[PDB]
C-alpha cells in the first residue's frame, strides 16, 4: 500500500522493502547502511567490492540505484553495507514518511549502524569549504517530526560518542559541530544565519535531523558527518564565488571518500 | 460535519457539542472547564461531587470519558467544572482543529475560566520532577496557530494575572514560568532544551499554547499550571533514572489534586 | 489548471495571469509591482495615471482590483507598474502558491523591481506608529518555503542595496530593520516579542519574506518596507489604545504614498 495513505503502517512498507533487498540482493540482513548527501556522490567508491545494485524505484515505498556493498576489515572479516540510492527532502512535498523511508529500511535489513552525510554552510570561519565536520548534536527547526504518535523517543545522544571516536581514529583532526536544519530549499539569510547561530548552531542545511531522529527511534547507532559547502550567507566578508564553492567541493570528493571507506572498515 | 473538512465551521461543532453535553448530563451551562495533562489523572478526583459522565467518544466533534462535576464554594453556592476527557495532541496529525475542539467545546457551555495542565520538562535546576508551576507566559513554536482566518486576537496577557492570584492564596509558593510548546512527540536534544532557553523558556512541553490562543479568542480566562516531569536533557549534571521520575510524579498526586480542588472553589 | 493540484506548474499559471493581464491592459509588459499591505491602501493613489482596472478574481489562478499604472519620469519617458488587487496570506490556508502567485505573475509580465510593503509591530521604541521603515534583511519564522524543488536559490541581499539607496534619496530620514515572519494571525504574546528581539528582527509581522523569496528566486530586485501599526506586545510601557494605532495609521497616510510615487519616479 501507499506510504502516503494514513492507514498504512510506515514500518509494514520498510519490512517490504527490507525483504526485497534481500531477494534482489542475496544477502539475507546488512550490517551498516550510508547516506551519501551533497558532495559525497561518489564518496563509497571505495567502500569495498559492489555485491549488487538495485533499481531503487523497484523498491517498495520507493519512487536510482541502491548498492549492496562487501566492506572487507583488516582482520580480513566482513560487513555489508547498504548505501541507499535515492534521497528524498522534507521539500518535496512528499511527507516525512517519504523523507526518513530509507532510514527505516536501513533498519529492517537489521544495519544497527547509520552513516548520514550532507553539504552545509558553515557558521565557524576556521572551517572553510571542503571542511568535514562531525555532529556532536542538532537543532531540527523544521517544525516536523517523523514519529507519528505517543512515541516518546529520547535524544540525549542521537550521534553516538563511540562512532565519532572511531571516525577520529581515521582522522584526528575532525571538527564537531552542532547541525542546525531548516525547511529549505531556499537559503539562509545573513539575519537567519546569525540566528542559527545565536541559537547555538554552527552548522546549517536543509536534511538529516528526521532521518536522525527517525533511526533512533528504531534503535540505530548514529554518525553524522557534514562537508561544509561553503561558509554562510554573511559570514565572511569575501564570500567565495558560486564557481569557487563548487570548485572546492570538487576538490574535497577524494578526501572525504576516503574517509568514508575507512571509517566503514573501523 | 466531521471537523477534518475545511467547509465545516469549527465552532458550529462546538456548539452541538455543548448541546451535545447539557443534554446528556443535565447541565444548561457550565462556568470553567479542566484539561488534564499528563501527570493529572488524578488531579480532579478533590474536585467535587461528579453530577454526569459522558464517554467523551459520543460527543460531537470528538474521538475518554467527559465529566460534570459540582463544586460546593465556601458562600454555599456552586459552580459547575467540565473535565474534558481525551486532549488530542498536534502530534496525533488530526488538525489543529481538533486540538481545540475541547477547549470550544468548553466555550461553547458557558464556561468562562479554563485551566490547562500539562507535563513538561524543566530548565530551572530549583524546580525538579514533581515541581507544580504556573504559566506566566508562553512561547509557541509549532508555526501553527489554532485561529484560521484575519482573526486578530490580543495575547498581551494570555495567562490571567486574576487566576494566578487566586493560585498564589492557595499556595503563595508556586514559582512562575514561560512554556514553551514544540511540536513533539520526541523529546528535545540537549541542543534545543539549551535552545529553549537562550529564547526565554524555563518549561517545555507538546501543548497547551495552541489552546490558550484558542481560549482567548473565546474569550475565556486561562489559567496554566504544569508540572516537571523531570529536568530536560542535559540540565541536571545528575539524570533521575525513571523509577525516581515516576516516583517523584506519584508523590505530587496529592498536592495538585488539592490545589486544583481548592483553587475551583476560588 | 488550479493551482493547489501538485501538478500544476505554478509558473506556467503565472504565465496565463501575465498574459491575461496584457491582454485586458492593453499594457505588453510591467517595468515595476506594487503589493499594498496592512496601511498601504491608498499608498498608490500618487503613483501616476491609472491606466487599467482589472478585477483581481478575474486573472488565472486568483480569486479585489488589480492596476495599470503609467508613471512619468524626469527625463519624460514612462515606466508601467503593476499594482496587485487582493493578496493571499500563508494563514488563510490557500498554500504558498497562492501566496506567491502576485509576485510570480507581476514577474511574468517583465516586472524587475518589486515593491513590498506590510503593517507591522515594531520592537524598537523609537520608531512608533505611523513610522515607515526600510527591511535590510528578515528572518522567516514560518518553517515554510515558496520554492518546491532543488530550486537553491542565494538570498544574501533580499532587499537589494540598490534599491534602500533610491529609497534613500527620496527620504534619508527612513531607518532600516530586520523583519520577522510568524506564521499568525494570532498576534505576539510578551515573550514571543522577546524571542524575536534575541533572535535579531527589529519588526514583527504577518507576511513578506515568503514573497521576497518567491521574487529574488524571479530575479526581481526587491524593496521592502514596513509601517509600524504599533510597538509589539510588551515593548512600550505605556500601550497605544488602539483608537491611537488606527489615528497614527492613517496621519501616515499622505506621506506614505508620497514616498511610493516618488519612489516609483526613482
Ligand atoms: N540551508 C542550507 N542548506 C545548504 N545546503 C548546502 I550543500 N549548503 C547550504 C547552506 O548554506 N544552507
Ligand atoms: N517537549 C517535551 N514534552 C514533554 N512532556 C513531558 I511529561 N516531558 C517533556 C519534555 O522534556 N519535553
Ligand atoms: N505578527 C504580527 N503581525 C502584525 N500585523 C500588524 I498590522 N501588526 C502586527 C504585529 O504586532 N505582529
Ligand atoms: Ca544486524
Amino acid at each position: 500500500p501507499p506510504l502516503d495513505d494514513p492507514a498504512t503502517d510506515p514500518f509494514l512498507v520498510a519490512r517490504a522493502a527490507a525483504d526485497h533487498i534481500a531477494q534482489a540482493t542475496g544477502v539475507e540482513g546488512h550490517d551498516m547502511a550510508l547516506v551519501l548527501g551533497s558532495g559525497w556522490g561518489g564518496a563509497a567508491e571505495l567502500l569495498g567490492e559492489v555485491v549488487a545494485e538495485v533499481p531503487t524505484h523497484e523498491i517498495p515505498g520507493f519512487s536510482s540505484v541502491t548498492r549492496s556493498i562487501r566492506v572487507e576489515r583488516a582482520d580480513g572479516s566482513v560487513r555489508h553495507a547498504l548505501v541507499l540510492g535515492s534521497r528524498t527532502h522534507l521539500y518535496e512535498g512528499k511527507g516525512v514518511r517519504a523523507v526518513v523511508h530509507g532510514v527505516r529500511t536501513a533498519a529492517a535489513t537489521g544495519a544497527e549502524t547509520l552513516i548520514l552525510t550532507n553539504g552545509c554552510g558553515g557558521l565557524n570561519q576556521e572551517w572553510g569549504a571542503g571542511t568535514p565536520v562531525l555532529l556532536s548534536d542538532h537543532i531540527n527547526l523544521t517544525a516536523r517530526s517523523p514519529l507519528e504518535g505517543p512515541t516518546f523517543v529520547d535524544l540525549t545522544d542521537v550521534y553516538s560518542p563511540r562512532l565519532r571516536e572511531l571516525a577520529h581514529r581515521v582522522d584526528p583532526t575532525l571538527p564537531e559541530g552542532v547541525y542546525a536544519q531548516f525547511p529549505g530549499p531556499h537559503y539562509e539569510t545573513p539575519a537567519e544565519v546569525r540566528m542559527a547561530g545565536i541559537l547555538g548552531a554552527d552548522l546549517v542545511g536543509m536534511s538529516t535531523t528526521l532521518e536522525a531522529i527517525a533511526a533512533r527511534h528504531c534503535g540505530l547507532e548514529v554518525l553524522g558527518v557534514s562537508l561544509v559547502t561553503n561558509l554562510a550567507a554573511g559570514i565572511s566578508p569575501t564570500p567565495l564565488s558560486h564557481a569557487e564553492v563548487i570548485e572546492a567541493g570538487q576538490a574535497a570528493g577524494p578526501r572525504i571518500s576516503a574517509l568514508l571507506a575507512d571509517i566503514a572498515k573501523r
